[PDB]
């Protein structure tokens, strides 16, 4: 429930491929000494053992508002069926380790009997490879 703000995604899956557009996130919460951070959004098909699919945005430096405008694709194979689209929001440090912000996943399956589309809530590390929370409402 802790408030680690916003995302705006589009998932969808046609003719075996998965395309996701990764828009903008709203009110991301301070990482960094300057009390702003420097956010990048990590794309992975879970479970991933050999970890061969990973995308990931640009960063953008100094802002807790980021829009990226970026769209990726995954070529899909039939073991997808068992795995989900996780999308992580992960703050760049110059000197330290990257820090979480938030995070959500979506299942291939489910996405591919309806596609994503909208705002969605970010949820803590584990939360997030499990499910996710839209919120069309504001």
């Amino acid at each position: 429930t802790e408030k680690r703000g916003r995302i705006y995604l589009k998932a969808e899956v046609t003719d075996e491929k998965l395309h996701v557009t990764v828009r903008d996130a709203k009110n991301l919460i301070p990482m960094d000494p300057n009390g702003l951070s420097d956010p990048y959004v990590k794309l992975k098909l879970i479970p991933d053992p050999k970890n061969e699919s990973k995308q990931k945005t640009k960063t953008i430096r100094s802002t807790l508002n980021p829009q990226w405008n970026e769209s990726f694709t995954f070529k899909l194979k039939p073991s997808d069926k068992d795995r989900r689209l996780s999308v992580e929001i992960w703050d760049w440090d110059r000197t330290t380790r990257n820090d979480f912000m938030g995070s959500l996943s979506f299942g291939v399956s489910e996405l591919m009997k309806m596609p994503a589309s909208g705002w969605y809530k970010l949820l803590n590390q584990e939360e997030g490879e499990y499910y996710n929370v839209p919120i069309p409402e504001g």
